[PDB]
């Protein structure tokens, strides 16, 4: 490109950074009445601008210069500050540049090379995984409970799968689909099959009993999750031998059950739209590893992705962003349109897939902040035009928080919970309920008269008069709310929500504690957006630390709480997440997502006592090959 910006990192203090921005135009003409755009993901500090006019929403940030000519070879220098301590990455530099510029009287767009920052403070160490042993069962998780034997049972596609219970029937066409997918092994079902679906309902949910002989296997279950469960397990205990058409199973006695009733993954769809392609794709891999529930986060500042058809604007104007749409671009594809939704057909169709495999989905809809894709869709409904409030967002807006005295408001959230409750047939809806920031609607005209009204005295208060009304809307609906962390702060809502935690275990265990059922996702352990090294060029975030596969291998939830503990009924189970700031291809998704994930189903199956890091990496090695064979695109522990 003829047009380049650099930025250097020019000071480090305490919480201060100052950088250099220069931007060269390298065209043989000059550029007249020009402006430079470009994405970061920090707030720059208003006061800290040196030599032109700033002005950033969310990431997207435009610097117009002081001069209206910038001559063919020559350079604009501008100095800013960010409130934060030193970068250790290059993904924290700026991911995208264009420039706006006038030629004769009109208007014309170019896209900016942006030189990779220059750090002043990359991390020195490294995290290194000790060379390990290949395990001759591969299994993630471990089983609580295998006894090996010394002899195997070796198939071929005439073996038979035998079926003498009805609740095995989605095991059944979920491993023969696998095996197809994967392997391109053609098992047919037999009346007189070597391998067996037997019912045993004093086996606990989820539970299973795997028994591989000589010449048959046989599967035992209580539950339809129980042989989902199984089924997982054989798919990594088999070896294709492609000398034949062949499968072998090593000879031995499994008994398993989850440590945990809750075992989730959280896709944030917002930030990025993910196609049904990669979701299904996504959800199957999850029941690889026992988990049983994917919470589709579907809704935040940056998108709407879900079709309701009563407010048709949500997608038609909120699931899209970019230059010349209403909401802005944030992150990555700066000068295109970017987005999409689902339609309720395509979420449909990934319901129906994802029942297949034992997965339950909780969709999520944020509100009353995290709402500024809704609130831009549907202005008439939810903006006050005489609201003058002035506040700002912990992501740096002052426009993203429903109004909960507008009953407009109240239109929008009854009508979109009302499609999400019969589209979504999961008994549970999650609302978001993030604290809102502080001071808002304080010079709202129409919530000054609600608090009247109410008779309350603080503003904050009103969020709790609107996370009320949603919660008795999803009760009459038969959905049972849950919420975020600051959900359990005040009385905001009833001890019947669910509390998903991300602080710390000692909260979560206070919010149990209280009378909620919890949901353990804390931040430091659970968060796979974060960079599983310390190298300069690894992807990701760091602002609740590098999350390396033996940090995220060593959180042991509950480590403390006894076996017999009265407060273990309050804890549902533990979530992972991903969020996608910066996660909008497939391939980089797998990168981050694989191989931690494997450790954290090891932690919401496996009980304490039969985990260990060296047997994990050795699992995991054994383990790497199926990857592959799918196509999965993990970071490589061994280099």
């Amino acid at each position: 490109s003829e047009y380049r910006v650099d930025l250097v990192v020019l000071s480090e203090q305490k919480q201060n950074c100052r950088f250099g921005l220069t931007f060269h135009n390298l065209s043989d003409q000059d550029l007249n009445s020009w402006g430079l755009t470009f994405a970061f993901d920090r707030y720059i500090l208003p006061d800290s601008v040196s030599n032109g006019q700033l002005t950033q929403i969310g990431s997207f940030c435009t610097l117009k210069p002081e001069g209206i000519v910038l001559a063919a070879n020559h350079h604009y220098y501008c100095e800013f500050s960010i409130g934060s301590n030193p970068f250790r990455y290059y993904s924290d530099g700026f991911n995208e540049a264009m420039i706006d510029f006038v030629v004769d009287g009109q208007p014309q767009r170019a896209q900016v090379d942006v030189t990779p920052i220059v750090l002043a403070s990359p991390y020195r160490e490294r995290s290194d995984i000790p060379a390990s042993l290949t395990h001759a069962q591969p299994l993630l998780p471990k089983p609580n409970h295998i006894e090996v034997s010394d002899h195997s049972f070796t198939f071929d596609e005439q073996a038979g799968v035998a079926i003498y219970t009805d609740l095995a029937n989605s095991a059944k066409a979920w491993l023969l689909e696998e095996l197809q997918r994967i392997h391109q092994f053609t098992l047919s079902s037999s009346n007189s099959g070597k391998i067996i679906f037997k019912s045993n309902p004093t086996l606990d949910e989820g539970a299973y009993k795997l028994k591989v002989s000589e010449e048959s296997i046989k599967i035992e279950a209580g539950s339809s999750s129980g042989f989902t469960h199984a089924c997982a397990t054989l798919l990594q205990l088999l070896k294709r031998d492609e000398a034949t058409k062949t499968m072998e199973a090593v000879c031995c006695s499994i008994i398993d059950s989850p440590r945990f009733r809750y075992r989730g993954m959280m896709l944030d769809c917002a930030r990025h739209f993910h196609s049904v392609e990669q979701v299904k794709r996504l959800i199957n891999l999850l029941a690889h590893y026992k988990l049983n529930t994917f919470h589709w986060h579907l809704t935040d500042d940056e998108g709407w992705r879900v079709e309701i058809k009563s407010l048709p604007q949500l997608t038609e104007i909120g699931a899209w962003r970019g230059i010349d749409e209403t909401i802005e671009p944030q992150y990555t594809h700066l000068s295109q349109r970017y987005g999409g939704f689902y339609t309720q057909e395509e979420i449909r169709d990934v319901i129906a897939f994802a029942e297949q495999r034992g997965i339950t989905i909780i969709p999520e809809i944020d509100v009353p902040g995290h709402c500024r894709a809704a609130i831009k869709s549907l202005p008439h409904l939810l903006i006050e035009a005489e609201d003058t409030t002035e506040y700002r967002s912990i992501q740096h807006y002052n426009d993203n928080v429903i109004n909960p005295a507008l009953p407009g408001s109240y239109e929008f959230i009854d009508k979109v919970l009302e499609e999400i409750a019969a589209l979504f047939p999961a008994p549970y809806v999650h609302i978001g309920a993030d604290e809102v920031p502080n001071g808002v609607w304080s010079k709202s005209p129409a919530c000054q008269a609600l608090m009247e009204q109410l008779g309350y005295t603080d503003y904050k208060e009103l969020q709790g008069h609107f996370l009320r009304h949603a919660e008795d809307k999803l009760r009459k609906l038969g959905k049972r709310m849950l919420g975020w962390e600051e959900a359990q702060h005040g009385n905001k809502v009833s001890k019947d929500t669910v509390i998903y935690s991300w602080l710390s275990e000692e909260a979560a265990l206070n919010c149990a504690r209280q009378g909620f059922d919890v949901v353990l996702q804390p931040a430091q352990t659970t968060y796979l957006d974060m960079t599983q090294d310390y190298a300069p060029e690894e992807p990701g975030v760091d602002w609740a630390n590098p999350l390396p596969l033996e940090k995220a291998y060593n959180y042991e939830p509950l480590a403390e709480v006894p076996a017999d503990d009265p407060i273990r009924k309050r804890i549902w189970g533990i979530q992972t997440a991903l969020w996608c700031e910066i996660i909008n291809n497939p391939s980089r998704m797998d990168y981050m997502i694989f191989p931690r994930l494997t450790a954290m189903a090891e932690a919401c199956w496996t009980e304490k006592q039969h985990r260990d890091w060296t047997d994990y990496l050795s699992r995991l090695k054994g383990h790497l090959p199926l990857l592959d064979l799918q196509g999965v695109n993990y970071r490589k522990p061994w280099k």
